[PDB]
């Protein structure tokens, strides 16, 4: 007996949808859900989605409150829908997927992922929920996460971090590192060997290795000397070149974080969605150096050093394909006389 | 267990709120309520009120579907709220009253009209509903309607017509003529002697007397001769004067109806609400004669003839107060040499 | 090179989308599309759909402007989507189907109905469009309409009428009677023997048989005598009983049309969508007789007489299933002592 | 002569409504009020209320710009409306009360609080405004604040802090500590002995005692040793337990502030309104420990220590009622073998 | 071939409008532009302007991405429109000017500034764009910026800083100091000798002189002693007086910045637009000292000291006119016995 008033009751009393019985009076005005408290209207939800306000309110109330894979991972793995849950995209303030399975009558395409409509779609399955490993086994298409071993299924160790209520974290009180599994056309697909993005913020950037501590602490030339990085264009790629009107390089998050300590800058997120490679319209405030499309990736500096040092530097220009977050990221490698000139996540 | 989904279920299955159990999926987009049927969205309600869309939808679903007094009568009698019903104002496409009693949790000021918040308000009571005549006995302020006699109470015979789902009609299969009772501060009132407006439409105007049949059939001068109306300015007041840029007179609905048969005209209802006297910005299409504020009353021609023939015609200008629909309507009477020049419902 | 400006250009110059090149300046304000003409904004489209304004504008511009099956037929035949066209639902002011095939980039699930996403869906195909009869041969699920014969396929003669730009008509200058074909899981179906609804309006109702001319012209008792209809409750079912507070019967459109000539009434279309059986909240203006859910079907009086005369009248109450517009309509038949009491399209 | 243009003139010239004469041109588009400056539209107000945009704009312009009691205090004291002022709720971006008295024609229920409509409502009176102490004396229901002694009226010393234009502060240049008085049904009610919440922010939390300085500075075990708090479950209640998936305790703001210095966390304010006890959906970012409904109170640590040390610890579970901000806050006290297990503001 | 889909394509691929060919699918819902990515809608633009959503989206995409004069300078110079560009007002999130020239078909008044409609308007010309110096020479009214000498044209050295994508900065990698030129009625107007505002933020305020370093570092009395400022009311004007209910002075940004280090305060920007003098409704959080209209100017402390020391202090009150950002700012100078009492940017 699902209702707007019951969803609102659950939100008010339980902080989210928790299957409790009860109703609270609700006002819907424009794209906002209100509830009367002390005689006045109090905002419960503001619809930032393209779904109707009451539908979006229900999916947001029914969001997964356990640590879940970051939306960029689900996207990279081709996830279309989730089995009996809502993966909430906190970066977009909207559901990560168009439709639902057993969640809300307005968005539901099926009540159970066993229905034939779900066969062609890659359904997300959560091994932490009873019966979902078996539903993945029977699903034609799907992505499954588990906390442990599934008999006969070859696992892929996922990233250390997961999203818990919009907070990307490496769990200490909860497990955030999952085993990943994927099926395409009934066949269990082998997940490729991959690097993982670190999912760090520029404002609260923390180094996660001795090389990362040395990059942030040391001067440019003594870090490049210490790590034998001469001829790898780190001055351009990682540190950034702010001497000309067009900002040079600056494709690693750690480089933006080092710069951020000294001087601020504006990063325009013109396609605001979680992705392995992010594109920003950057304006350096100290110099006025800017670039409309500056691709940024948050790789551990050690991982980036390993990628660039594993490349053949004998050709003027070429595409270098690197598996990151299960997706193939194309990089553009430009060389001259055996040295790197630039290396950046290719603007497709 | 009131809900948006249950209200929508009732509307879809029962044509209105009927206390049935069940839920249908609903979409709220801007000011419109939709329901999914055959995979697509079907409009259930468009909010034309100042209330939130879901609140207005519920009060409209919970509207009184029995013949009820016309909103102009309830307003004239000082009705503030209704006991356990919604009087729907079909002319405003909104509830006739701000608040409710035992109808909707968002608009309710009380569950029963016996609550102290209702004592200062004139509560509308319906004798056709069990217990409401006795609820009117214990009510400090209120208006009661009945079909028959109430022991100890002297009735006031109301108008022949009532509103049934927005259709004003004189009932043949249902009773539409109610007895009216009013209480002010615990005291049963003596409702005044009153005329009633006929509530007719211009498009479907029907005469309700031999004088009204003679007005519509006969030529102007032979009707005025037949009914001894010489010197009462009917040529101006009732027939209308379309010879000058400013339209002269035309204050009785029957006169507009006679004109409407020959030539059309535009009536701009600039304050669209039910009222004893209506104000229109009229433009005669045949002549181009117009008037910004043309007060129109629908009185039975016999009643209007009685009112104008009962006036002293010896003063240039004066206010003539007439009880119509239980309210005091001020008229402006203009005379010259013992004859009427004009007589119109005063524009204040 | 599809664009908002190009769609608007086509609408302004061609009256609809016609694949012409060009752009006109457009304003989008709330749910309305405007274009500048003579320096001022002129309304091109008002979005009455649950789709975004520009998406709905494009599907409405791309609507099928040929006589097409009425949405109720497509719905009854299980049509999910149309192949490379938009069937516009003029009763809902919205697209008849959720998604499109080769029409609009925002709503498209495929460019051609041969794509695997379309195999589980019943795709509507139009033989009048080149290649669509052969696309229906290779389609797993679909409904085909043709004007003439298809080799190897046994036709189902559809209704005489079709919808041309929202006008339901029996074509004289165009063909409106199509042959219908349906395929379910690669298998050509044998469409059932069916009656068709006549799709007439109450305001412009025209008789389509000598019995229908006699019903509208003759008095109740002499029509019932002429056609030997005594004991079939036509007085109740077809003519209507307006003597009690609850309106009795009145389930055939011809009966509402006969009543409409004498007195008007209000029909509240509370679920406004095309369907074989329509449900109205009716209020008779002459008597005040009313009914919340009055099911109305527009059957040819001869067809209705044949259905009721082909029933066993020996049981108090039972469900009578009749194929109308290819769907199974349940009727409720109430009898007493071998005569009909009522017979109405069952309210479920 | 109140007007939209006059309100806008006052806002533009005086920073708020100041009774000045004049008009500025205004644009209303959707829920925003604009004014033309340098040829372009400049935003004056964005309506975040459920009132119409122009009505909300006027009440916001007419807001009380003097230090006023925090909305949680007014709510706890049962305040329904204010006498000739608008108490603006800066946390909700809306008026603290539904209706007004002598402020705005659209929201006014009366021009003066002496009108009979105000008798049943608890009217807020401000002794700093001439004649309001006398209006409280004559009011059937009311809450009065004063800066000093009122002859014969027994005062209640309120909190040290008040809200000045949305800034909660302890006044140095203005008085923020008021004497409070309350009347119910004509009778001056004795205000209970109460604790007060400190109204601090987590980001700018400042200790207000030597115990509070010692809690923030000292290690958990040496603070518990210094203040003889062994067996009072401060490790759970105040410090918080982040070792399990469900976050343990953490019900005092000072505890959240101590944690905030080391690691960040997300506090979801699912009912965003000022209240003595706040409920948050917390997610600790360092550990991933979370709780859907974590009740938090900002009590001075000395006051909380006094409350918990004044309880009988001989029963497994019981409700402990404590007057805080004039309201009775129920706490749940759980004990085992004479020691505290948990003590939290009860989730009603 | 301008289109919504092409603008969106440019934004998605190039970070702004860059004249590239291509189309991306777009959704318009309410005042937001979305694009489908990974099956879901991603927000491209939220309309905060009074223009239609698609029109505002196009002007924002077509915004000038080079360092441009701050909107306050353009306003002070009487700029009405820009030649073939959009000056984006990042403080208002809207175009700085009502109309465009050669930018967007919906807002364009002309394709080239040579059209007679542009003759009466002051058109902004950018010498960095080919042919714009010549268009200024031929324009009846205009403001021109250049990076160097224009033969025969007497230059005005503008401010050191310019706005680059909403970031006010003094360019190191780009030129931000322009030569300014103005024409009124065909005649090149001499720009006056002017002071410039520093355009600093309170949160990130940096001193730009030894006097400014000494003001922020030194105690009030020793700074006033060091710079011989006794009798110039700096204690009131620059430091601020927070001892009374009405906040005294505080008209220089550096003074607000010094206060901000010790205690926070609320600055209500009631007319949110870039201007030489800003008006704030300030509330000091430490003391509760407040002022509805506190005029604040960001002048270099040396420049302010020079202005106040160049005034005759022998009259009680007078208007002191100072050219700042090319506009004449009126100041109110109040003196007593040869000393300053107050000096503030006059509240007009
Ligand atoms: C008490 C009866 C003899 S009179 C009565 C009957 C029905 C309704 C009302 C009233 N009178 C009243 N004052 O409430
Ligand atoms: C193959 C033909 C003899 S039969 C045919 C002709 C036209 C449309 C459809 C079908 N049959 C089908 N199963 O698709």
């Amino acid at each position: 007996a699902m209702s707007l008033e019951n969803v609102a009751f659950n939100v008010v009393n339980k902080g989210h949808f928790d299957g409790q019985q009860g109703e609270v009076p609700v006002s819907i005005i424009n794209n906002t859900v209100y509830t009367k408290v002390d005689g006045v209207d109090v905002e419960l939800f503001e619809n930032k989605t393209t779904l109707p306000v009451n539908v979006a309110f229900e999916l947001w109330a029914k969001r997964n409150i356990k640590p879940v894979p970051e939306v960029k991972i689900l996207n990279n793995l081709g996830v279309d829908i989730a089995a009996n849950t809502v993966i909430w995209d906190y970066k977009r303030d909207a559901p990560a997927h168009i439709s639902t399975i057993g969640v809300c009558s307005m968005t539901d395409i099926a009540k159970k992922p066993t229905e034939t409509i779900c066969a062609p779609l890659t359904v997300f399955f959560d091994g932490r929920v009873d019966g979902q490993v078996d539903l993945f086994r029977n699903a034609r298409n799907g992505v499954l996460i588990t906390e442990g071993s599934v008999k006969g299924l070859q696992p892929s160790v996922g990233p250390k971090q997961a999203s818990l209520n919009g907070v990307t974290l490496i769990g200490e009180a909860v497990k955030t590192q999952f085993n990943y599994y994927k099926k395409v056309d009934g066949v269990v697909q082998q997940l490729p060997e991959t690097y993982f993005t670190q999912s760090r913020n520029l404002q609260e950037f923390k180094p996660r290795s001795q090389m990362e501590i040395d990059f942030l602490e040391l001067a440019m030339d003594e870090f490049i000397e210490r790590y034998k990085l001469e001829g790898y264009a780190f001055e351009h790629i990682v540190y950034g070149d702010f001497s000309h009107s067009q900002l040079g390089g600056l494709h690693l998050l750690i480089g933006l974080a080092k710069r951020f300590k000294e001087s601020p800058f504006e990063l325009e997120d013109f396609i605001p969605m979680d992705s392995t490679v992010k594109n920003y319209f950057i304006t350096d405030a100290q110099t006025g150096s800017s670039k409309c499309v500056c691709s940024v990736i948050d790789l551990l500096l050690d991982d980036f050093v390993e990628i660039i040092k594993s490349q053949d530097l004998s050709v003027v220009s070429k595409v270098v394909k690197v598996t990151i977050d299960y997706t193939e990221i194309s990089f553009m490698l430009w060389c001259k006389d055996g040295h790197v000139e630039t290396f950046y996540p290719k603007l497709q």
